[PDB]
């Protein structure tokens, strides 16, 4: 047959027409209009789109449950399967307890991810009802989250644990009742009898064959060799969907038995090769808890790399056999089956052989030693032998879901009774274009000995024999080199333990106990948190929730996906689908464009170009920006036009069928780039103040060094999207966008247009995240949509892919400082000079306010009276970078914290104790000469040095160093102080509308957008203290350019501030209003003087507006206020460094900030941890990587890495100060979202401090770049190993921007 | 009356805290609003004509 | 807008209250979200009582650019307004009669 | 208004109306209606929230 027949939340769902190309995410969404699974990548990596899958499994005979990425599950792969999405559990009217505990205990900010992680945590209790805490982390493995900083998450999912004033109250969760789950669909349970029968599903391109027994697979794959065998989907998916392969015949063998098996043999343990990684790992578990140990080295190696291989959602339909098969130089796996000679078993029709995987197995990039008809059908993981040991290997960019930099298995077998060698195998991904084996260094380790001259031995044979061109692939060439010897070193100190507990102590040598550390396999305590914040006063009311901790009005609707973001927003019946085409070079002139292509996709309908513009082609933040190229493209990823179809499928068909032909021109792309060619955004910036020739002079010291420090992509979770709809009236458009700045938005749409301003409307519900990067370059998408609805007369919508996201829409600028910093042996600083430049990329945007925040905190905490800052933004070949979450004060901060720290090592003195006596106090200037003013910042100083117990826990550090020769730790105090206000001046307004209807309630809006910052939730707080009425009367719907004109972007912090005053002002215009009527019926209720005031015509309706006062300062005078006031907050953060990989721990971070008297300290506290947990990831984790011709490589989720469930602290506490009113904001309020990020600095210098040690263990002010990822703190503990693994020019894999 | 457009209504429902929208050929906003909210039994804020 | 030209009436009005050309004014729809607690379009009252709102709201516009007006009495229309949003004033009011 | 395209998902209504200028409802019967391709559901007072 050819119907596919399953089911949706109990509903049945016969599809006549199955394309094998649709996923299920798609069907879900734009089939059947269920929009709570969301789009965040589209590649496995975020959990976004996570389901839960149930079917009757008829080898285990019995219901199962797992979870699945909607994104790559091919829905042809799922006949006669149940499927339960986010609305299947529960809604806001019947919640299901994992979606009420989510959102009480805060773990919902911006809600994109809420649904993906009640789909995991759903899944977790539907198979095992009484979780332990691990399980639960464990569960999340495939689940990112950009705004929380995930403590809450996992705080709220505890109570659910076996083994499990405040911001939530668990006593008050609805239990669990599994008895109230969604019945398993009884049509399935009679199905089940029938016997399988072969399927065909013919789509637009291609035809899929679901083949139910192993001869029709053999049979097909003899007659089509080209067949495209299709299991779980995690890679075939995404070399359709990213590099746009097209298999036009795919088979799925999943249902044949004999790929599905798991027999024990007496040599090991057979699997078929569609068994999902998920069975191997319950299978193989089981046989390590209850099998001698002396027979399970090989299992537990495979469960060792098993642990940070993708998350649940992708274990669960990865096969054992697809990994195999795809013969990554990367894979995990591979080397692992490779070391230990796993029995592969090849069929095809009329033949079957049995091989050994070694060396020639993988014949070359990709490739496999099968014949075109075979299929591999099993895979047999060996028992290990007496005196055979076993370990695997694997280091990434972080430890969880990511792409091994170098993976390794190691297998050593002894002559019985000896420590001599019979065998050895060393076999690493990671180190060549397929997975290798040492072939060259282990046969000369034969009989010899397990000692000091067999270590030394191995070593220089892997430094010769693996050898890297600067060129390889994936550069970090020293550093992967380094983890061939240091991965070797782990295995023979293992060896030698292993040895010893054989009774061979005496032959082989003890272990020397400060070596001990080096062999532990990755483990960590479970997570302490602590939430510190400030009860109101006892007399307030119960009514007024200012300074309450309320939890955000969206979170019940965001966990139940009711929740509607822009994509979710049903299509009109004649909507049309847009894809932007975009660059391929850096620089080069367009010579002509080819359409030809483009034109025959079904469904297309035109392509736009700079031609088609109807007015002005002049767009962006300073008028230097193309709505699209013309005659020339300055970076790649520069929007030449876009595409308009039918779908979002033959929208992205018909962009590749558009050919750009090209003449390249000279390219600007690194900041050494510019400056050698004097490619600039306008003049220098500086801030100067003192005699900078008499402090250098009177300085004891003077310490001259660069620091660099990487970008960051914001990864938002819901990418840039917008709808435009055109009214066909007198040029009006409505348009329907994820953005912070609705004003800029109506205002580029308008100008592209050549209509007036007023035509043009703009409504924002909600953000999936913005951080900065919605501030300004959404309008790159919503300019091109809106010109597709001009040109059509017919609603357009683009979402972007993550991909399309990252590689157009900029990020965080990356910076280089040049310092000299002039002080005492005292430790005072009294000279200090920078020089700093950022790269801006392809057009200003916001560089040069970004440039003077940065000077604005070049001093971060310290007074400094003779000072000199200078920067300069460089006009580079790359897409134009913008704001990020800082905007400039943490590269400012950190250049200075770096300096800071090399003073304190240059006068031999306690870092903590250099940074107290350099702080600033009350009643200072800083170098911008602005006062300090209720200066909190020694208070926050010694609440944080005392409440985190430094001086004992550095005793501590001092110890463990002392006693570990591969591990150290280091810890760091971090101050800040973050000024708050727009730059320019102007920015620092903001406006709001109330109506009062006839029934009391009040229908509230202001200017500001929510991004998951929680602003409609204080907004509304603040009315409801405003009016004195219930926070239940009081609504917030959206944000439009109709309702409220001329918007600040929501930004610097400031928006809770400045819509806050807005808010409180129009309600005190409706109040005044309302007095006659409270006189004239002092008790009678609310809604009798408001009928009372309508009867009265007397007007219900109130703008309300708000500037901030006495700002403006002058670079010239340097003089006048650029900030209202400043944020201020200490971190305290300690790590533990792994020194032969790089990989660490962050054991313990306390914070204390100054938030005034909070708004809302649940909301206060999240912004904290999301802010802190960002900057935590751009200093140890994010890193962008670019070809040298100016391409990102870095485009998913896959390649970037931001924080993970298990990257956070594991000690988590967080204090808001007490007793702090700040009276000239909201409430006495201050601004929360932005300061706390640079405070993940403390992490930063915890890890400086760490490699310190290494380096004293095994050249001082050495360097440490920002991000101090795995590459950079490996390379930096210089050790026997580094030694023995250390050209231009000489092209490389990437270049450094 | 013989208005050439007879009376028409297109509802749009939000799915968020009963909030719906609500396009009319109306003389009559604010009754249309009221007289759509006591129905539903949510407050006027929630409804838009 | 039933036919009866209300919305060209209140651009006509807001026009000579602003004292710039109908060309620069626009009325999209009437919406229970930008104006609560409306009376019915009846009673042939509509431009009687809508204009004379709409006056109020323009008068309140006016007497907030006066200053940018005065340092600039020939400067047109879009200088003033400019120059009001750059002094962070607001452009937005409400009017109402009875 | 009805000119403004229809959403993807949105559905039509037509409403039923008495034939006797006075009397009891004694019963509706919907049978008939079900059979009919499209049919969603019939709304009566019981509907009202
Ligand atoms: C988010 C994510 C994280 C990941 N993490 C890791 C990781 O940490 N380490 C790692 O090594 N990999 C990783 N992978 C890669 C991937 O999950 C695995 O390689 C997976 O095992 C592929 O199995 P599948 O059933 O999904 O393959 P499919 O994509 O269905 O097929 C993959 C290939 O194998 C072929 N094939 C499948 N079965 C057979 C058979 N029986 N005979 C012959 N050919 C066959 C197909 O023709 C195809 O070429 C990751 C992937 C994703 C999406
Ligand atoms: N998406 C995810 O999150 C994860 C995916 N995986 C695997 O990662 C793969 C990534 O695929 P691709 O990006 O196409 O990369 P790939 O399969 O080409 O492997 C890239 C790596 O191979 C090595 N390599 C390749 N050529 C080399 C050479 N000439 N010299 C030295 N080393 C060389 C380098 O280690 C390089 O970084 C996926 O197909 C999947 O199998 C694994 C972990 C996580
Ligand atoms: O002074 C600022 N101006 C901005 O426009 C902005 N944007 C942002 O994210 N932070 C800041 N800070
Ligand atoms: S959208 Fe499927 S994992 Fe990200
Ligand atoms: S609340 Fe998790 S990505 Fe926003």
């Amino acid at each position: 047959a050819d119907e596919l027949v399953f089911f949706v939340n109990g509903k049945k769902v016969v599809e006549k027409n199955a394309d094998p190309e649709t996923t299920l995410l798609v069907y879900l969404r734009r089939k059947l209009g269920l929009c709570g699974t969301k789009l965040g990548c589209g590649e496995g990596g975020c959990g976004a789109c996570t389901v839960m899958i149930s079917k009757y499994d008829r080898l285990q005979n019995k219901i199962v449950h797992f979870s699945v990425n909607a994104c790559l599950a091919p829905i042809c792969s799922l006949h006669h399967v149940a499927v339960t999405t986010v609305e299947g559990i529960g809604n806001t009217q019947k919640l299901h307890p994992v979606q009420e505990r989510i959102a009480r205990s805060h773990g919902s900010q911006c809600g994109f991810c809420t649904p993906g992680i009640v789909m995991s945590m759903y899944t977790l209790l539907r198979n095992q009802p009484e979780p332990t805490v691990e399980e639960i982390e464990n569960a999340f493995q495939g689940n990112l989250c950009r705004c929380t900083g995930y403590r809450p998450i996992l705080q709220g999912f505890r109570t659910f644990a076996k083994d499990g004033p405040s911001l939530f109250n668990p006593e008050d969760f609805k239990p669990l009742d599994p008895t109230q789950e969604p019945i398993f669909p009884p049509e399935l349970l009679r199905l089940k009898d029938t016997p399988q029968k072969k399927l065909r599903f013919e789509g637009e391109r291609v035809t899929w064959i679901q083949a139910s027994t192993m001869e029709e697979l053999l049979d097909l794959k003899a007659q089509h060799p080209d067949a495209k065998l299709v299991v779980g989907n995690t890679e075939i998916g995404i070399e359709m969907k990213f590099k746009n392969m097209l298999f036009p015949l795919i088979v799925c063998p999943a249902w044949i038995p004999e790929l599905n098996s798991v027999v024990h043999g007496p040599e090991g343990i057979s699997f078929g090769a569609s068994c999902p990684l998920s069975l191997v790992e319950s299978v193989l578990a089981e046989e390590i808890a209850k099998l001698p140990e002396q027979k399970t080295e090989v299992f537990r190696g495979v469960m060792e790399q098993l642990r940070w291989f993708a998350g649940k959602q992708v274990k669960s339909v990865a096969s054992i056999g697809g990994n195999i098969i795809t013969a990554s130089p990367i894979s995990d796996l591979n080397p692992v089956f490779m070391a230990s000679g796993a029995k592969l078993t090849l069929v095809s029709r009329g033949t079957r052989r049995t091989v050994r995987m070694d060396h020639t197995f993988f014949p070359g990039y990709r490739k496999t030693l099968l014949r075109p008809e075979e299929i591999l059908l099993s895979i047999e993981i060996p028992y290990s032998k007496e005196g055979e040991f076993f370990s695997a290997f694997k280091q990434a960019s972080r430890r969880e879901d990511d792409i091994a930099k170098v993976t390794s298995g190691m297998r050593v077998l002894f002559k019985p009774g000896t420590i001599e060698v019979q065998e050895l195998s060393l076999c690493f991904g990671g180190m060549a274009d397929r997975t290798i084996s040492a072939l060259k260094t282990t046969p000369k380790q034969l009989s010899k000995s397990w000692n000091e001259e067999l270590l030394q031995s191995v070593c220089a044979g892997l430094a010769e024999e693996l050898q890297l061109a600067p060129d390889a692939p994936g550069g970090m060439v020293e550093f992967r080199r380094t983890l061939t010897l240091s991965f070797f070193f782990k295995f023979y100190l293992t060896v030698l333990q292993k040895l010893g507990r054989a009774d061979l102590e005496d032959m082989c040598g003890k272990l020397d106990p400060t070596f001990a550390s080096a062999t532990l396999l990755f483990q960590k305590d479970p997570p302490a948190n602590v939430q510190l914040f400030q009860e109101v006063p006892k007399d307030q009311s119960e009514e007024d929730m200012v300074g309450r901790p309320l939890p955000h009005l969206a979170a019940n609707m965001q966990a139940s996906g009711e929740a509607v973001y822009c994509d979710d927003i049903p299509r009109y019946e004649n909507e049309l689908s847009l894809r932007l085409v975009t660059s391929t070079r850096a620089h080069a002139k367009i010579t002509s464009i080819d359409t030809s292509e483009a034109k025959k996709v079904p469904g297309f309908v035109c392509f736009l170009t700079a031609e088609d513009v109807p007015n002005s082609n002049a767009t962006g933040l300073f008028n230097d920006e193309t709505v699209f190229a013309k005659d020339e493209v300055t970076c790649v990823g520069h929007i030449i036009g876009a595409v308009v179809a039918d779908t979002p499928e033959h929208a992205q068909r018909a962009a590749r069928g558009v050919k750009i032909t090209y003449e390249d021109l000279p390219a600007i792309i690194t900041i050494q780039d510019a400056i050698n060619n004097n490619s600039f955004y306008g003049s220098e910036i500086k801030i100067e103040k003192g005699d900078l020739k008499k402090g250098f002079s009177e300085a004891d010291n003077v310490v001259s060094g660069e620091l660099y420090i990487g970008g960051q992509e914001h990864f938002y979770l819901e990418t840039n999207c917008t709808i435009a709809v055109p009214k066909g009236e007198a040029g009006e458009m409505e348009l329907f966008v994820s953005t912070q700045n609705t004003m800029k938005t109506q205002s580029f749409v308008a100008k592209m247009l050549g209509v007036p301003d007023n035509r043009i409307v703009v409504r924002v519900k909600r953000m999936g995240g913005g951080f900065g990067g919605k501030e300004t370059r959404s309008t790159v998408v919503s300019t091109a949509l809106a010109l597709a609805a001009h040109k059509t007369g017919r609603p357009v919508r683009c979402m972007l892919d993550r991909d399309e996201d990252m590689l157009i829409t900029g990020g965080r600028h990356p910076f280089l400082a040049k310092y000299k910093v002039g002080f005492m042996k005292t430790g005072t600083v009294v000279a200090l000079e920078v020089a700093h430049f950022s790269n801006g990329g392809n057009t200003e945007d916001l560089s040069r306010s970004i440039m003077e925040r940065a000077l604005f905190h070049m001093d971060n905490a310290y007074k400094i009276p003779n000072i000199r800052g200078t920067g300069r933004i460089c006009k580079t070949n790359l897409p134009s970078n913008t704001a990020f979450r800082g905007f400039g004060g943490p590269q400012g901060m950190l250049i200075a914290e770096y300096w800071m720290s090399e003073v304190a090592i240059t006068c031999g003195l306690p870092a903590e104790e250099v940074r107290r006596k350099n702080m600033y106090k009350e009643g200072d200037l800083t170098h911008f000469n602005q006062k300090l003013e209720g200066f909190t910042l020694p208070r926050c100083w010694d609440e944080c040095i005392a409440s985190s117990q430094y001086l004992a826990r550095k005793r501590e550090v001092e110890k463990f160093n002392r006693e570990n020769c591969w591990k150290k730790r280091g810890l760091c105090i971090i101050p800040t102080k973050f000024g708050i206000s727009f730059t320019l001046p102007f920015l620092n307004q903001g406006g709001a509308l109330v109506h009062v209807y006839t029934d009391g309630s009040v229908l509230l809006t202001h200017g500001g957008t929510e991004m998951g910052q929680g602003l409609h939730t204080k907004m509304v707080q603040v009315a409801s203290r405003a009016l004195k009425i219930p926070t239940s009367k009081i609504h917030i719907s959206e944000t439009s350019t109709n309702t409220v004109p001329n918007t600040s972007p929501t930004a610097a912090s400031a928006s809770a501030d400045l819509n806050g005053q807005g808010v409180y002002e129009a309600c005190q215009t409706i109040l005044k209003r309302l007095e006659p009527f409270k006189k004239k019926k002092p008790t009678g209720p609310w809604e009798a003087w408001v009928m009372d005031a309508y009867t009265s015509a007397v007007s219900l309706s109130a703008t309300g507006f708000y500037k901030t006062p006495n700002l403006g300062y002058s670079f010239e005078t340097n003089s006048g206020n650029p900030f209202h006031y400043f944020s201020y907050g200490v971190a305290c953060s300690e790590v533990e460094i792994d020194c032969l990989t790089g990989d660490h721990k962050n054991l313990r971070t306390d914070i204390v900030m100054d938030v005034g008297s909070s708004l809302n300290p649940a909301i206060d506290i999240g912004q904290v941890e999301g802010a802190f947990v960002q900057g935590l990831g751009l200093f140890t984790m994010e890193e962008l990587h670019y070809s040298p011709e100016g391409s990102l490589h870095t485009r998913g989720p896959s390649t970037y890495k931001i924080p993970a469930f298990g990257s956070i602290p594991i000690e988590f506490r967080v204090s808001l100060l007490r007793d702090c009113p700040n009276k000239r904001a909201i409430y006495a309020s201050k601004a929360v979202g932005e300061p706390p990020l640079f405070l993940a600095s403390s992490i930063f210098f915890a890890i400086k401090d760490a490699i310190r040690a290494a380096r004293a263990q095994h050249k001082q002010l050495f360097q440490l770049d920002s991000p101090a990822t795995p590459e950079k703190i490996r390379n930096a503990c210089v050790d026997q190993f580094t030694t023995l693994c250390v050209p231009e020019n000489c092209k490389s894999w990437s270049v450094r921007i």
